[PDB]
C-alpha cells in the first residue's frame, strides 16, 4: 500500500489462492489477493467435490477449501477483503487497480482470477423472485426447505449433485431439464435415477415462477408436448451454467483492456499471458477454460510463474 | 484389449492419473493408463512436496502420491504395467499403440503423458559411474550414505530440497552450483544456508568424478578462479534438470508424429490438442510446461475433457 505491489491478484478462488501460493513461495514480497468475501470462491457453494486429484476424501466445498487459506498464506500472501472495480494500464507500464469506495492500488503485474457467476435461465419471474424462492445456492438455502418440495433446474453435474444434496433435506425434488439425457457423470446420474425422492421432468423447461411478496408459490413447467404443469413448490434452484466476471477489464471508452474471446473470456496463451504485458489471467476467466477446480489451480500456478519471470525481466 | 480402447493414456504420473480420473468419471468405459512402473512418476522420488494447493500436509513424494491410485481408479481406470514404444496414426483415424515385447493396442484417442527424465550434467565419468556412486535419486540411495559425505550438484528447488533431506542422513554435504545465487524458493535457501551440515561451493562445476569398479572415490570441482578442489566422497547426486521423454512419437522415417517444439516438447493449444486429431498431450511433455505437479494434473484433466468431446464427435 505504501509501496507499489509486485503482483495484484484479483479474485480468491482456487486460481487466486494458487497464484498467491506460487508468487510468494517463489520469492515475491508484496502480493495482495483482493477477494470481496472469504476465499474459496464458487466451489464453497458445492455440496460435494470428489474429483480433485490428490484429495481422496469426498467432502463439501467449504470443508474442501478450508485448509487452503492457511496453506496459501504461509509465505506472506495478503488477503484484502475489498471489491475491485477496474484494472488500468499506466503509460509507464505499471497497473492501477481501482477499488470500491474510491481507493487505488498500484502493481507491477496483475493476475485476474475473478471466476464466473450464475447464468440467468430466462423465465418469467426469475428476477422478480430472486432471493424470495429462486436461488442458485442449495447449501446456503436448503435448510429453509426442510420437509418441503422444491424444484431444481439444470442438467449438468452441478444440478444433479445439488439435487442429491437437497434430497436428504426436502421431502421431494423435481429435477427439470430441457433434454432427454443429462450431460453429467454416469455415477451421479445413476444415484439420481435411484433416489426415490427425485422426480425427473425431462425435455421440459420453466415457463414462469409465480407468487407474491411473501415468496414463490409455484413453478409452471412446459413439457415436451407443449403443455403446462403446475408445480406447487415454495422454492426453485437453478443451475444452468455461469458467465465470466469480466466487468473490471472494461475501460471508460467501453473497450476491453486486452484481447477478449467471443464468449467474454480473456484471451491468453499457454503461459496465461494476455495481449498486455504484465496482465495475466487464470481459471474460468481465461480462454477455453474447462471450468474445473484442479484446472483453475494449475492455471494460477502458471500465471504466477509467468508473473515472476516478467518481474525478473524488468 | 478385445475391443478398441476409447483412450490410451501413456504415462502414470500426476497427469496420466488425473486424465484417467477425468476420462472415466466422465463416462468413457475403456481407458487404459500404460505406466511401466507403479504410478506416481517423478515426484515419488522427491523428499518433500508442500506446494500442491489443497494438500496442506507437508510430506514425501511417495506418501503424497499413494492415495492417488485408489482415487483415480474409482470409475474403472485400468493400469497396464507395460512400457510403450511407439504411437502410430492409422489411415482410418484410429491409433496403434506399440508395446514392448511386440504387443499392440488400438485406441480412438491417445493422451501422451510421459513426463521427463534427468538431464546429464556433462562431466567426465558421469556415465561410467552411474549407479556406482552417481545418482539422480536421493530417496532411493540416501540410506547407503548414512554417516558419510556426499556431493549434490544443482542450484534449483530440487537440488536444495534433496540436500536438506540428505543432511539428516549423511555426515556432510557439498552443495555445488555454477552460479553465485540459487534459483529457488527463499525459504528453502534459508534452510540450506542455516544447515551446519551443508557446505556451499558456488560459481563452481564438476570437472570429473573418478574411482574404480568398486565405485566412486571422489569428485574434482572447478572453482570460480579456475582451480580444482578434490572432494573425497563416495557419492554424488545430480539435479541439473530434466529432458522430455518423447521417444514414442518418433516414427520409422525418423519424423515426429505431430508438431514438436524446439526443445522437444509436443506442441499443443490450451485444450492440450496436438496437430493430429485424437492425439493429446499433458504435463511436462507439452509446450511451455511449467514443470509442476498441480499443473500436470490440471493439464491431464483438460486433455481428458478434450478427448471426451472428440470421442462424442465421431
Ligand atoms: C455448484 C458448483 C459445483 C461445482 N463442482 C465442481 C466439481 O465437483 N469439480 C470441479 O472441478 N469443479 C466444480 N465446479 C467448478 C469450480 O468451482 C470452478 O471451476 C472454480 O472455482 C473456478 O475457480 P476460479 O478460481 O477461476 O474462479 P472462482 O471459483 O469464482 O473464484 C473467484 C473469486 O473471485 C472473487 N471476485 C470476483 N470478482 C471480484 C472482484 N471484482 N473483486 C474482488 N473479488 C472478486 C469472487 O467473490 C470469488 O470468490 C463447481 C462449480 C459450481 C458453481
Ligand atoms: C526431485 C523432484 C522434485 C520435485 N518437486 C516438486 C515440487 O515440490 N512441487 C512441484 O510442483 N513439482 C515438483 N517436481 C515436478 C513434478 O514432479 C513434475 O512436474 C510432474 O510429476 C510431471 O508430471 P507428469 O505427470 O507430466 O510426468 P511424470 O511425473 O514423469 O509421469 C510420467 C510417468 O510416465 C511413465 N512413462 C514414461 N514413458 C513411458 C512409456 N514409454 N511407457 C509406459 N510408461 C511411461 C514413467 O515411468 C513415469 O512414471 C519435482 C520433480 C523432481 C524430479
Amino acid at each position: 500500500s505504501n509501496a507499489m505491489l509486485d503482483v495484484a491478484i484479483i479474485g480468491g478462488g482456487p486460481a487466486g489462492l494458487s497464484a498467491g501460493l506460487y508468487a510468494t513461495r517463489g520469492g515475491l514480497k508484496n502480493v495482495v489477493m483482493f477477494e470481496k468475501g472469504m476465499p474459496g470462491g464458487q466451489i464453497t457453494s458445492s455440496s460435494e467435490i470428489e474429483n480433485y486429484p490428490g484429495v481422496a476424501q469426498v467432502m463439501d466445498g467449504i470443508s474442501f477449501m478450508a485448509p487452503w487459506s492457511e496453506q496459501c498464506m504461509r509465505f506472506g500472501l495478503k488477503h484484502e477483503m475489498v471489491g475491485v472495480e477496474q484494472i488500468l494500464k499506466n503509460s509507464d507500464g505499471s497497473f492501477t487497480i481501482k477499488l470500491e469506495g474510491g481507493k487505488t492500488e498500484l502493481a507491477k503485474a496483475v493476475i485476474v482470477c475473478t471466476g464466473s457467476a450464475p447464468k440467468k435461465a430466462g423465465f418469467k419471474g426469475e428476477d422478480e423472485f430472486f432471493g424470495k424462492g429462486v436461488s442458485t445456492c442449495a447449501t446456503c438455502d436448503g435448510f429453509f426447505y426442510k420437509n418441503k418440495e422444491v424444484a431444481v433446474l439444470g442438467g449438468g453435474d452441478t444440478a444433479l449433485e445439488e439435487a442429491l444434496y437437497l434430497a436428504n433435506i426436502c421431502s421431494k425434488i423435481y429435477l427439470i431439464h430441457r433434454r432427454d439425457e443429462f450431460r453429467a457423470a454416469p455415477s451421479t446420474v445413476e444415484k439420481v435415477k435411484k433416489n426415490e425422492k427425485i422426480e425427473l421432468i425431462t425435455s421440459a423447461s420453466v415457463d414462469e415462477v409465480y407468487g407474491d411478496k411473501m415468496g414463490v408459490a409455484g413453478v409452471k413447467v412446459k413439457l415436451k408436448d407443449g403443455s403446462i404443469r403446475d408445480l406447487n413448490v415454495p422454492g426453485i434452484f437453478t443451475f444452468v451454467g455461469l458467465n465470466v466476471r469480466n466487468e473490471i477489464l472494461k475501460q471508460d471508452d467501453s473497450k476491453f483492456l486486452c484481447n477478449m474471446e467471443e464468449g467474454g473470456q480473456v484471451s491468453v496463451d499457454l503461459k496465461m499471458q494476455t495481449s498486455v504485458a504484465g496482465l495475466f489471467a487464470a481459471g474460468d476467466l481465461r480462454k477455453d477454460a474447462p471450468k474445473q477446480v484442479i484446472c483453475a489451480a494449475g492455471d494460477g500456478a502458471v500465471a504466477a510463474l509467468s508473473a515472476m519471470a516478467y518481474i525478473e525481466s524488468l
